[PDB]
């Protein structure tokens, strides 16, 4: 899997478990087409969203449903969700780890590309 | 002004000057309508995007053109841009400061609501 | 004032008010000598820690009492406190803003130097 | 190993490899006694610093030599190093992952405790 998402909880000091993640790919008409989706595991990870065959060059949007996550904790979050938009494989296939660190009013995101 | 954006550069240790910021508001048909735009000042700040009369409850998207910013520095960035999506004034008018700290492969964003 | 500290709360989406901040300077014998201290205001800011006459080149440590801050909110924090260690004015006097964004198990810190 | 350190590079979008890490434990006389040290691997990770037998309750300081790391990249960093100070095993043995995300003028740190 060339696309992995990892999500952490900065309030509890633990992985953000069962966070919904939706991935979209920009279509020719500049629309976001659904690409893959999943929920993070107990380790706050989501693997197996794609295959390198299917993961072609393009602009992808990784949307993390942070709102639902905090609501389930009884916390009222600021953001509707966290989005990470990036061009991928523009120079051939690469492995992308998109990480997010969550707090009710803040998130940090980083990408490790190899 | 009930909405202010501040953008900092984590690589140079300075405000991110002249970063284009586009603000949209979700329309009834679930589309993003253009709302306000501008460029950050020499202090990395963007004020006067709205008025509290015009700033009604709704879901707003603040889009920060980070890609152009790094390209201008000769650095190749990961993200197409940074987006902050949030519901505003759902409980009456508030002052929102949306801050972003930028790095080529990472960004952190926080909201200070008062 | 050539040294300012700003502290924000990522859980409440507000400035971190009344956070104790202690600044030290490395002495010849490699010990931390007390330099300045204070508490953040209602805006999460702490100014007037020094004067540019007194603020000479050296290694300074800004210590932020985050533990007390979270305890006062009834939250159990991970860190004893946050420390920022940096060499200052090594190239003549500059204005330093040290900012920190706090969460129970995490903190981000940036410097804006001008 | 109950203590793991992971360090990432926000400028290159990769793990921060070969970063020196020194861990200290607060002694009875309130002095920092050397506890363990190592360098991060190609994956930006440092494991095997201790054993759960040796990792007793106490206040520990994890110091990350960020300055040397950036200097080797020809970048001049703001911080001397990044320090993470925390009380550990105060409620019995736990596994601690201390993560840091680095930029020349900024770092973020989080702890995942299990
Ligand atoms: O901790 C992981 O295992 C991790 C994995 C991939 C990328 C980043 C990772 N950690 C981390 C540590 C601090 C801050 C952030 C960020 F906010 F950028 F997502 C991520
Ligand atoms: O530094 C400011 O003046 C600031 C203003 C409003 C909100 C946050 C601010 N500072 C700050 C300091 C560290 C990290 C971040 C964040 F990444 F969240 F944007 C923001």
């Amino acid at each position: 899997c060339p696309l992995m998402v990892k999500v952490l909880d900065a309030v509890r000091g633990s992985p953000a478990i069962n966070v919904a993640v939706h991935v979209f790919r920009k279509a020719a008409d500049d629309t976001w087409e659904p690409f893959a989706s999943g929920k993070t595991s107990e380790s706050g990870e989501l693997h197996g969203l794609t295959t390198e065959e299917e993961f072609v060059e393009g602009i992808y949007k990784v949307e993390i449903d942070t709102k639902s996550y905090w609501k389930a904790l009884g916390i009222s979050p600021f953001h509707e969700h966290a989005e990470v938009v990036f061009t991928a494989n523009d120079s051939g296939p690469r492995r992308y780890t998109i990480a997010a660190l969550l707090s009710p009013y803040s998130y940090s995101t980083t990408a490790v590309v190899t």
